[PDB]
């Protein structure tokens, strides 16, 4: 019956696809106890044109009234300066998303992390209009040439100077090192940031996830639904990311990456598709780390005053002033989520139980 | 078109399973141009009585009449000194293969490597008999406690120690460390063999399988058919491997663990079946990395010469004396072996291109 008032909660990294499945898992934001959502980009084709974010944010409104959406760019050779300034001036955009090409699902269309000067003029328009830069901060594999190789478990590690290279290049800039899995990228972010000293000084953040706060290499090696990018590394690494997320730092906050396929997509023989559905716990996931680590005076921080201050949300944006209530109910994570119809996903942490459940307050 | 003459080639570690996959399975050690197969004992239930492995040979056997099959014990609670000494004076077996409990594919009878001195007398036993003891050498994971986390990536390398503790506590017994995958593990083997002067000196082995000298966790990640136990592991492991492979190291010579599984086994969200499947190209296979690393003169050694000096194969258990014959015709995987009933497997390397051919000729001497 004990009770905690989370206010405007903020999951600032989501992936609801299209079709069916966006008709499925949108409404889900709200049922984890999410109030605002970042909405990342890397549809089929990736969103490049102001006609398509406007048309896509009208559906997601269309499906959850009460969720506030806050809609990105994928990073690409289409987009213009000209593009930038004018989906700004329109309000239809707060971000634009980099994918690495071939890193992770819908990715080909992406970039190369060896020469992002070639969107410095996009960077420049941004930084101008003070929107966001996403990372997914991998570089692409490679096992040959004067290098060390690149595999998944130092691709993160290997990506952290392209970080700091932009930083310093556009040090007026928002950047976010979203879904970060690796001690090396905390501690990186936390140097970043060495100077801070309020919530509003912080311009290079990282996002974390529900899944990396609980799962290591051992938990997806034979187990595709725990398989993601960037993939869950060591359990050191695992330490690092928990202890940040209950922090209190301002540059640490929550983005789920829920990122939902239909099962039949992640019982592959080759070629599994990478992802973890949590969306519908979202919430309800992360207050059983803060529990178990004695946190739950930090919970509210780390879900949503510091994405709010990230992202600068403001009141008169928020479909709903309803706040969110995580309350100690017990509850059993479902074997499927699923829409009756041809769509089922896995839901992650499928079967377990968690302490709390949480409801919505008005006003 | 080039030739090399590989003589009696041998696979030191074969999966063949049972029934209808049996059936599929055992004619191509053949056709993969493996002459002589160490058969290993992960069954359900596993191979653990004298009748059991008497009657699954005699079932290999028949299905490959020219195939050379040396057998094996599962290392289980049930197994008892005697029954050492019995089977190996009959012949019934050439060594004792242990699973950590719960570590890969029929492995929840297995053991746990933290506390081994409860089959001291069986290693005794096979100390006396001149018998084989093969180590899948993982330790189970763990997480919990306060001493060192164990996962995947590191089991090995934390298995090191009581490989070593073994060696010294059975210092005349022959023991092989199956399919190495790691830096860490090739290093101690070379250590371990750092006074040996010809090959009969060696007692503290290695395998290594076809599949690692190819691939590392980015092949696996995200596709199912590459998972195995071990897992491949990082670019730098997989150098080391390829090195010791073509070393010409009598201590380094060629287990496929070839683990056949149907395609349903592979497409699941969770509890994949660990294992590639290399047995119908396995000579083939090696030979890719033996001609790409430039060191074909090593190639005999490797697949032939190390494995039959470490179990001391003789002409007289050798069920056929043709000779296998790599010859440089390339050739192209196929994406499915199957049965044409309800058996599909899906072999390593699938559609891709191999530089090599396999094929048998006679002994006309
Ligand atoms: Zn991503
Ligand atoms: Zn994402
Ligand atoms: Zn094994
Ligand atoms: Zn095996």
């Amino acid at each position: 019956v004990q009770e905690i008032d989370l206010g405007l909660t903020c999951d600032m990294h989501v992936h609801v696809r299209e079709g069916a499945m966006c008709e499925l898992v949108t409404p889900k934001i709200r049922d984890g106890g999410v109030s605002i959502a970042y909405i990342m980009p890397n549809l089929q084709p990736p969103i490049t044109t102001l006609d398509r974010v406007i048309e896509y944010k009208k559906t997601l409104q269309k499906l959850a009234p009460k969720t506030t959406f806050l809609m990105s760019f994928y990073l690409s050779k289409d987009l213009t300066p000209d593009l930038i300034h004018e989906a700004a001036q329109q309000h239809a955009i707060r971000g634009v998303k980099c994918y690495p090409a071939g890193v992770t699902t819908n990715s080909a269309a992406g970039v190369d992390p060896n020469d992002f000067s070639a969107f410095y003029p996009i960077f420049k328009a941004m930084q101008e209009e003070n929107l966001v830069l996403n990372l997914h901060g991998e570089k692409p594999s490679v096992h040959d040439g004067d290098k060390e190789p690149i595999h998944v478990l130092n691709a993160e590690e290997a990506f952290l100077p392209a970080l700091k290279k932009l930083h310093n290049d556009f040090p007026n800039l928002k950047i976010i090192l979203e879904h970060c899995t690796s001690e090396s990228a905390i501690k990186t972010i936390e140097d970043i940031n060495k100077n801070v000293k309020k919530a509003t000084d912080v311009k290079v953040a990282a996002t974390l996830t529900a899944h990396h706060l609980f799962l290591t290499i051992d938990d997806w090696a034979g187990n595709p639904v725990n398989f993601c990018k960037p993939v869950a590394k060591l359990p050191n690494d695992k330490k690092a990311l928990v202890k940040a997320a209950v922090s209190g730092k301002p540059y640490f906050f929550f983005g789920s990456d829920s990122a939902p396929h239909p099962v039949q997509n992640k019982a592959n023989y080759e070629g599994v598709c990478a992802g973890v559905y949590s969306q519908s716990f979202a919430i309800p996931y992360i207050a059983q780390v803060f529990e178990e680590q004695n946190a739950l005076e930090n919970l509210k921080g780390f879900v949503s005053d510091f994405g709010i201050s990230f992202y600068e949300v403001k009141d008169s944006e928020v479909a709903s002033s309803d706040k969110a209530i995580l309350f100690k109910k017990e509850q059993v994570i479902p074997q499927v989520i699923s829409d009756g119809k041809d769509i089922s996903i896995i839901p992650f942490k499928a079967g377990d139980k968690l302490s709390w459940s949480v409801r919505w307050e008005p006003r």
